[PDB]
């Protein structure tokens, strides 16, 4: 009996659908912690107005709307021992808009020419996923035809006779799983002479710098034009192996790299060949990592007049940074109190001291939160 609040369970991001909504948060102590929510910072009042339903601490909302609940969310829990703030959740809606358009300007082209035929998907938010329809059928992937699932644009390294007709995008929001259809764009052939034979031209291509988060999966996208319609290989420009783990997809246009980890690390190549010459494109896989709790602060109970001393530590990549916290404020460096970055020094300690503390640790990636109790002995 007589504990400050701890999280049994607290926020998480969202992405929410706009077609209910419930921001998860537990606490436990003793006495029972009261809990309240920030918005941007601003606290929310729950009883009025709006159906909101803060059941044992979860806030809900019943009926969301974009435009007045576009932010980031934190829950705070208070009792007689102090108060610690949870990690901050953002709170995104998707959606995605009808084109505003049924048909298209045709284009023309000469038969062996390479072409891109542009998706420009309307505005939307969360991730989407692209396929296109030629005269009323699915359009065809391979070693010629590449849809791009970072642009939805449709590329065509080689025109030939059999590809003259109608290509419409068909767009597809997969956390709403929402469609939306582009106008047809007509394709015709030049009738006046065609187009010789060129090296490769790659024209889809990762970016120099590709941020890649340990334990996901790096996509790389890589696709030429050309006549002859080229091959696709990978390689790594330092000579290291590419992982046995990583798969290749679509005629080869797509490098996979799963749980991806420091040694994947590196410049990575893709080679565009065929019988005219080659084209080379390289970009940097960049590895990183959100902060992760190496050593945490605990709970800690000293006599009157004596010392205490509190050390923070998380991992990550870059190397996280420190800043600390007293019952949801901003602690910074007095006395008899001596904070240097994940460290905290207490010289001599009195009563007014007891309290919730928290060790904040973060990188450009990402924020973590720690939190324990200082009780001081009568
Ligand atoms: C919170 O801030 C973001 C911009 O930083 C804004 O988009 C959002 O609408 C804000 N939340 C509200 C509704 O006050
Ligand atoms: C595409 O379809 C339209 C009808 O929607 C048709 O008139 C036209 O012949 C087709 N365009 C081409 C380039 O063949
Ligand atoms: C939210 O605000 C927008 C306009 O700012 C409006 O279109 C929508 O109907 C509103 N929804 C609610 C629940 O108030
Ligand atoms: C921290 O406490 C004080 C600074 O407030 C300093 O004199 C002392 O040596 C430090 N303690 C340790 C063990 O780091």
């Amino acid at each position: 009996p007589g504990s400050g609040p701890v999280f049994v369970q607290e926020p998480s991001h969202v992405m929410f659908p706009l077609d209910k909504v419930k921001l998860s948060c537990e606490v436990k102590g003793n006495p029972k912690p009261h809990i309240r929510w920030k918005l941007n910072g601003t606290d929310v009042d729950i009883g009025m107005d709006f159906r909101y339903s803060v059941v044992d601490g979860s806030l809900l909302i019943n009926n969301p709307n974009k435009t007045q609940d576009a932010g980031t969310y934190q829950c705070i829990a208070t009792n007689s021992f102090g108060t610690i703030v949870s990690r901050e959740a953002k709170l995104q809606f998707a959606y995605l808009e009808n084109f505003k358009t049924r048909t298209r300007s045709t284009v023309s082209v000469r038969r062996g020419q390479g072409m891109v035929l542009l998706c420009g998907p309307p505005p939307h938010s969360g991730e989407l996923s692209y396929a296109w329809i030629f005269n009323e059928y699915p359009s065809y992937q391979d070693n010629r035809r590449f849809v791009s699932q970072e642009t939805g644009n449709l590329y065509i390294a080689k025109v030939e006779k059999s590809d003259v007709g109608n290509y419409t995008c068909v767009v597809t929001n997969t956390v709403t799983n929402h469609k939306v259809l582009g106008p047809p764009t007509p394709l015709i052939l030049r009738n006046d002479g065609v187009m010789g034979e060129y090296e490769p031209k790659i024209e889809v291509q990762f970016p120099e710098t590709v941020p890649a988060e340990k334990g996901t999966t790096v996509k790389l996208e890589c696709f030429a034009l050309g006549n002859p319609v080229p091959t696709i290989l990978w390689r790594r420009a330092d000579g290291k192996p590419i992982a046995r783990k990583a798969r290749r997809h679509k005629s080869n246009g797509i490098l996979e790299i799963p749980n991806f980890q420091q040694e994947d690390a590196g410049s990575y190549e893709c080679v565009a060949e065929n019988s005219r010459g080659k084209n080379v494109a390289k970009g940097q896989l960049t590895f990183y990592a959100q902060p992760n709790w190496v050593q945490i602060i605990n709970d800690i109970h000293v006599a009157m007049e004596e010392s205490v001393f509190w050390e923070c530590k998380a991992n990550g990549r870059p190397k996280p940074t420190y800043r600390w916290l007293k019952n949801g404020d901003p602690l910074l460096t007095r006395d008899r109190i001596q904070i240097e970055q994940g460290t905290l020094n207490i010289t001599i300690v009195n009563l007014s001291d007891a309290g919730m503390y928290q060790c904040v640790a973060e990188n450009k990636h990402g924020v973590i939160f720690s939190s324990a109790e200082l009780s001081v002995i009568a």
